[PDB]
């Protein structure tokens, strides 16, 4: 059956913003579903005037942190599904995704000797662009649960303009969940600590990952030995991430600020951050021109065809007022094109004067299809793109800011290796993502340890 | 017709427990809607797998703040809008009446002299009970937007389960603000005194608060003064609370917690309405399953020895804070009509909160037409509250009201004065006339002076 | 003859400043004791190798404290004996000091609504001028027990430099207590409040106070209500001071930090006296040369161009904090004299802490014979000091008292209603009378309420 | 020259307390100076008005941290020099044995994983027993400077009682500063272990300490990593403890407390803490007596001829009310015998009920003379009866609850071995001990590395 909601009946938008918005909506954008105007128009004036699922001070907090890593003060770790679905928004799987996240901060805090800024990808990762309109079974291609269903017929990949309500409300039932949770307990070093001790303990490698486990273990009761007060390690922050491509999403979970810190902005209150992909990312396109006039923090996606030149534009563009850490730029070459292609556009960017976060992405350069028809990515690769990230800003004497990772608190088969050693007869079993295969929760948990490592080094 | 439609999709509980539900839930429940069984289980079915509004470890952390005031050491403010609104589920609404507890929290933990246990009648106050089967327009009357509509028109007002699944999706994404502004900023205590400040210097008898308001800054300077650490003045935890009246969305909203108790997981702490407080009806029988902090409201009509059968049936194992009575007598009622029932039941040697209601049983229509209460009557319903426990020596502990942020004309008289005539300009309550922002600080101050007293 | 010898046995600081030093002590020094200068130096031997009172690190505290009252976020509390004896340098007096200054913080806290630098006459101010060249007895003066004894006979008073040696180990034992017991409990801010509500309760003026005291409480018991940490509750911190006039004694006590700059580490802090200030002697020209904040006593006779040229002098980097000018005029005098004074200091771009002695020019003769001050002089020039800022919108930046934790009989007035017969009962000082233990916290609550005012 | 004191002129002692006291200083006590009784009473008379070194609130939170040690939950560490002089009792020497007792605090605490209680040999320990009254020079013998001189001539060595107050003068000094140097800087956990760094950087055998000073400071930075409240890094207590020897001393310091808290008793104020030594703890004699009668915490000495029963009766005398933490037991075999000796006397007491801290002094059982004519003791051994005091409490699974050393922050040549190859004949240069051969800051500060493995162990 179907709920049903009301196409509602207030001091306009200050008039230069509203022109700065209307300029950027008026440019090409690409990657967008196909539905009629005046249904998207009604799916919009419902969505202007819901609860948002972030708030202003937030996102102020979470630059503020941001910018810590920029300086090489903070380490950026980003995770969580390709593709949220409504069907899999549900109380185990978040909780299950957000534990994952947690358990690697623990570890790469450790390692890395400085905080960790922990950014979910969560609470609207609903939207995926597609290269091609007709998929491999020539149906219109699923282009997640804000546009269409992932069934493969053709009613359901009819273009849907309900799902951007549908999204929302799937997406500030899993904020308000990430909240509870960060703030209750699960999020307590302690409680997540033992996690890892749990893995260290049961994993066919944890012989390898024991040392470093019971480093932090006495670091841990090296604590309560000096009596440091504790509140600060009951709770951690989740901040929520995802890719900005919807634009009738986007504009429609605008909204301007106060006042009362800075001076009003326009502010994407759908998310904290949010980043812009490599199919999205036009340099006079709708998608780079709306990033130019939300005050959130951004990223945008770099591969293997990115220039200097091209980088520095971004740079400008979109930290016009050099502001550390209002811009990421998220590293995706291929474990085996990181280590050439990386070192120049950080060269040119670092010499601009401006402060970037330098992210590695190290699953999107490294997706193959296995002879059993999945598409697969081997943990070696993913480790060893983050390996030559880390060689490049080495060699540089530039900050590797973080890694963004696509991962799962549950037990799925979906990329090959680790020390489960995920072989491709074995994907068959638990490959349950709606879009690319996600490191599991114990590959996720390895990749921390490796990285922590690479830290350490 | 200016809608659209959202569609819906479609490991059980375990057998032991789903065997006591489905005995206690056998029996009569008052005040249920009237939609098709089979739509009822559909839309169960969704809310048995949504994320949850609250968690387990949130409302154990409520019942042993509870507890505290149950002991004479902490006071419970419980406040907020008497009925929610699908369209008025706004971020400035919300925001609004975060706001307005927040204020009066900073003034009563001030008068009290120990914490106030901020606990708001929000994210699923959905639902209301009737008396009248035809209202005056001759229509089904409302319940409430988990039920119907408050649209006076036939197709509104039939039963529609569907709104079990919007009111849902509303609370979840109310508590996702509510969190996100008390951690954020808004639960700020010396932002929040300095709204207060300039409520004392644009009230009209801002003048009668100063002294307090004056005393409470330079309490609030003492602290940078003594340089405590001040993390813990940043932030504010305000807990979820709503009338459990829709048995189908409190039973679906049930979870066992991970050890394992049941919890209704769609508020911190529900209570029962006096039209549904049958001691073997079901609404009892759900109260005395689930784990979570409950309360009853004890209305005039309430004797001593029905008062201990709720004691015996909803604290059985003498956890104290679990259960709270309600006071709603009427002011000219409760110096009467409270102490027996305190007697009688501080005599079981159970710990109960004692907390007054001071709206209810205070309501009267004004000749122009309005459900209105007064000011004045609500006051002194609190003032006699406070003399009852004092006469007796137990603790007054604390109070629950209908307030909203905004700037209403709903009750009469406040600083502001409302009047008859001013009631027609903002009376904007889809049930129940609320407090508003001015005239709830008014009270906050003036009950935190009996405190005080 | 009831005493004990205690024998004394027998790398030096930089040539550089051993070379400044020689510059500035070549300078004429007022009221320096007559010991032979060969004793002098073997005293000074012993004395450059002694475990230090203080140390460089809490010096350099202090200056970033004094600098927070300078800017007129923080205000400076001195107080204790006028006169220190090796005799009375007793385990109860001392505590009892401690506690009448802390008493006396605890009221100036809250009434300020900022910090109080807590500032001790203790641990050495064993040393006074004298006007008189031979007593009233027709003896040699006492000086103070660094340099003679208090009785009045002739072989006491002879220039004894073995007490140079006997200051310090009284200094550095009474140091020693003064650490443990506001470490230890002593300086719990509840423990210490519970002092001031039962002086409020037996008090005769205990029902004036009464307000103020109840206001603290519930400042007291807001802090626990909003959950703040507190340990910063539960100690404070309590500097030493006292006088510079002994050049043998303070030269030795000079140590070079470890980076590296001079300290005395005989004191915290040091002040010159009203008859050592000579702009062209040796005192001034000692403070010029040591880190440690510094104080000058200005009388009545001080000119405004004379007060600029002690904070060139004495303030040359332009440090705010690091000079204390320590107004003592009489209370009929402050209101006329001090406004230039500061008008002048302020157009200097300087910032000195403004710091009122009410003690030492309200001095009289009883007609019983005895050397008293009126407490309600006392009280009115600390009054008009405040009056004088304001006006010129300074601040007023602390006060300078001689105090004690016993109930003694040495100032007429407060609320005891001392009068000039209950002086002869306890007259127990060595020098200027003090206020009482009850004199004290009554000063500190009226001087909470101008603070307020 | 002199300085000259005056000998001066409330409530008398409760009745019993007065009983007590005399009738514990009636029985005979070993080991005392020899001067007249007016003398000394008056002297006495001097001390029973001075400031207490420490005050009896201190004495309560010393037992409940002690106590914390007796459960297991804490470990003890004491230490400093075998005899202060008053001419040594200068700013640096001072500062000197402080800093080197917080560098082995570090160490231990990070090694043990939990708190480590800090006790000083300070601000009193001016006192010594001795076998033979005529030394090898034949002149009466050295008692400490509390009762005669070090030099080596007749008149220096007569008794002297105007000592008692020079040794209260010297202590209350040094206890000033140990207070001022613990709370103003010196025991920043920061600060002191950057020293650590530095020895570990420059000693002859850093490179074995290096992996676990290196963990030491990892564990810290996760600290500030993680964003814990730091004052309690700050600052650390340094508590005063000496032999109680001299019962004209300890008899004169003696204090009534004020109620408060407990009802009122007797607290020895020259210190904290104090031990009984080998030769004065006879079971019936005034030193035991006394105390049995203080409200301090105590310690005995236990040397090779202790039986199990002896132990017990000490237990028993010392710990009638059972209060964990009251009575430490301090070890001496020898490190050829201690896993002998000390397993039975173990046993018995472990069995009584009782909860004594088991102390480890691996030194006074460990002295040797040298072919060169120095007394000396070998690093080798002082470690090996620590291993061994912790191989004699693993097996029995009870606690290992600290340890009790002679050491300096000093680079004295006194003890042989360490990384540094103290040989015979290096002893001449720097043998500065004015009794026992003590560990150098280096020597003192590898035995806590080498410890610190013990606890890991
Ligand atoms: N609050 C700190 C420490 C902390 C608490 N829980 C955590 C879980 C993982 C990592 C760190 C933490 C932080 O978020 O950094
Ligand atoms: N966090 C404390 C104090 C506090 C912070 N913000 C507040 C706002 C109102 C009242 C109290 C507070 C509490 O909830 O009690
Ligand atoms: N430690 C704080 C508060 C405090 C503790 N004890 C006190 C005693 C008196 C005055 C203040 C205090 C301070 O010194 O300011
Ligand atoms: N205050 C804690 C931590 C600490 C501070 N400084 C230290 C120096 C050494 C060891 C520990 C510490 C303690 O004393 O235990
Ligand atoms: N309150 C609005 C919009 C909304 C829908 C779902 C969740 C939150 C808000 C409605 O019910 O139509
Ligand atoms: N995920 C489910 C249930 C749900 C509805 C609304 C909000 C949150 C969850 C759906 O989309 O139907
Ligand atoms: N105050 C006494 C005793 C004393 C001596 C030395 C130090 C401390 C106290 C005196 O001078 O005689
Ligand atoms: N140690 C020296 C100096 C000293 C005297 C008094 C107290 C402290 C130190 C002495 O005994 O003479
Ligand atoms: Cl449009
Ligand atoms: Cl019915
Ligand atoms: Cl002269
Ligand atoms: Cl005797
Ligand atoms: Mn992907
Ligand atoms: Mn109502
Ligand atoms: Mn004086
Ligand atoms: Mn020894």
């Amino acid at each position: 059956m179907n709920w049903t909601v009301d196409i509602p009946i207030l001091p306009p938008l200050p008039t230069d913003l509203r022109t700065r918005l209307d300029a950027a909506l008026a440019k090409p954008a690409a990657q967008q579903p196909t539905w009629p105007a005046d249904q998207a128009l009604a799916m919009r004036t419902v969505l202007e005037s819901v609860p948002p699922v972030t708030v202003p001070s937030e996102i102020v907090r979470l630059q503020e942190q941001l910018a810590q890593v920029a300086k090489g003060e903070a380490f950026l770790l980003q995770g969580g599904d390709c593709a949220e679905t409504f069907m899999d928004n549900t109380e185990p799987h978040i909780r299950g995704n957000v534990r994952a996240l947690l358990q690697m901060a623990v570890v790469l805090t450790y390692g890395a000797s400085m905080p960790v800024v922990k950014v979910a990808r969560i609470a609207g990762q609903y939207a995926k662009p597609r290269s091609a309109d007709i998929d491999a079974l020539g149906l219109r291609s699923y282009r997640g649960d804000m546009i269409n269903g992932f069934a493969p017929d053709a009613a359901a990949r009819e273009h849907d303009p309900s799902r951007l309500v549908r999204a929302y409300a799937n997406a500030s039932a899993a904020m308000n969940l990430v909240r509870a949770l960060t703030s209750s307990g699960l999020a307590s070093l302690h409680l997540v600590h033992d996690w890892n001790r749990e893995f260290v303990r049961t994993s066919p490698a944890g012989a390898r990952y024991e040392a470093l486990a019971t480093e932090i273990d006495r670091g841990l009761r090296f604590m309560s030995a000096c009596g440091v007060a504790d509140r600060n390690l009951q709770t951690a922050e989740i901040y929520a991430s995802h890719e900005a491509l919807v634009l009738d999403y986007e504009r429609a979970m605008l909204r301007l600020s106060d006042g009362d810190d800075g001076e009003p902005q326009l502010f994407d209150l759908s998310a904290h951050t949010v980043w812009i992909g490599e199919r999205t990312r036009q340099i006079d396109g709708a998608h780079i021109a709306f990033a130019q006039v939300i005050a959130n923090p951004v990223g945008v996606k770099l591969g293997p065809n990115m220039t200097p030149e091209l980088a520095v534009e971004y740079v400008e563009r979109l930290d016009p007022h050099n502001k550390p850490g209002r811009l990421t730029l998220v590293s995706r070459m291929g474990n085996h094109k990181v280590r050439d292609l990386l070192p120049p556009i950080v060269e040119k960017v670092q010499a601009t004067g401006h402060q970037v976060i330098w992210q590695c992405d190290p699953m999107h350069g490294n997706t193959h299809e296995s002879s059993t028809g999945f598409k697969t990515r081997h943990f070696d690769r993913i480790v060893d793109e983050v390996q030559g990230f880390f060689e490049v800003h080495r060699a540089l004497g530039t900050h590797p800011g973080g890694i963004h990772v696509e991962i799962t608190g549950e037990n799925v088969t979906e990329c090959l290796g680790g020390a489960q050693d995920i072989s491709e007869t074995d994907l068959a079993g638990r490959y349950e993502t709606a879009c690319d295969p996600r490191l599991n929760t114990q590959q996720s948990l390895e990749l921390a340890f490796l990285v922590a490592e690479m830290l350490r080094d």
